[PDB]
């Protein structure tokens, strides 16, 4: 029964996310054959990568804009796609589809970015992150090179990811972790907190059992992951504040309407 739950969540994860850790680590390891990632480490390579990966935009003249504005809009596009995937994943979580329609929206509103930065670790190593469906690799140092405030976007997530990747979780662990993130009983605005906590309790229960079987060498792995969930909520809170800064101080860098709605009245 509980392994049913764990397998259903794992299978929904493998099915709904176009990029997962095993596939990411292959690309990140320099392995693979055709269509390897284009490395984006300075202005020259960013322009080259854009001419191949976003041809229509280049024809619209985006390369007249600041590199920081293109990178930010690239980030937004990835976020919209990942929110779409997480929304479908959550539907595959047992019990979620039975919740009130307003509570589903609320759980995903507060959960998506915590889950996003958790799973972002999977496509990060100490030197950069995968982008563009595995076809680009943008270096950590190039991102640090951007003018403020855009140089402050990615680095706190690199810092989180290096410590998160140190736990050596696999997709079977991560799928349960993300399920636990979404089914969070203390989100603001929740109508039926009681059903969500019962849903949360069952998922975390399976997580605890799964980590017991999958990581018998890490005595405190379960409470370490509880702490990472708190760490992610703080990271998202801070991230929403930097995005709000960029929204008002930085013109040319408008916010997408799906993401705008996520941050509205969030924190
Ligand atoms: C790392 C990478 C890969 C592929 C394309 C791009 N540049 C982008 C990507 C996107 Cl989705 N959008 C833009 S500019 C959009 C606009 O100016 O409204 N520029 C970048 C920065
Ligand atoms: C899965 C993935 C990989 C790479 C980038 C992104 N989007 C990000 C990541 C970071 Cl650290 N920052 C941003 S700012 C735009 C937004 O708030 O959605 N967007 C995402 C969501």
């Amino acid at each position: 029964d509980l392994k049913s739950l764990a397998k259903r969540i794992y299978e929904a994860y493998l099915k709904n996310f176009n990029m997962n850790k095993v596939k990411a680590r292959v690309i990140l390891s320099g392995k693979a054959s055709n269509n390897p990632p284009f490395v984006i480490h300075d202005m020259e390579t960013l322009c080259m990568a854009e001419k191949t990966l976003v041809a229509k935009l280049v024809a619209n003249g985006i390369q007249n804009k600041e590199a920081e504005v293109r990178i930010f809009h690239c980030c937004q596009c990835t976020s919209v796609e990942t929110v779409t995937e997480l929304t479908e994943f959550a539907k595959a979580i047992p019990g979620f589809a039975n919740l009130d329609l307003n509570d589903q929206v609320t759980l995903l509103k507060y959960g998506v970015y915590e889950a996003i930065f958790a799973m972002l670790s999977s496509v990060m190593n100490k030197d950069g992150m995968l982008v563009a469906y595995g076809n680009g690799f943008i270096t950590r140092e190039f991102l640090k090179s951007l003018r403020k405030p855009f140089c402050d976007i990615m680095e706190p997530k690199f810092d989180f990811a290096m410590k998160f990747n140190a736990l050596e979780l696999d997709d079977s662990d991560i799928s349960l972790f993300v399920a636990a993130i979404i089914c969070c009983g203390d989100r603001p605005g929740l109508l039926n907190v009681g059903h969500i906590e019962k849903m949360q309790e069952g998922i975390v229960h399976v997580l605890r059992l799964h980590l017991q079987s999958n990581h018998p060498d890490d005595i405190f792995l379960f409470p370490k992951l509880l702490q990472k969930m708190a760490d992610l909520r703080q990271l998202v809170t801070e991230h929403a504040q930097l995005v709000q800064i960029i929204k008002k101080t930085e013109s040319d860098a408008a916010l997408h309407p799906l993401l705008q709605e996520i941050y509205r009245d969030m924190y």
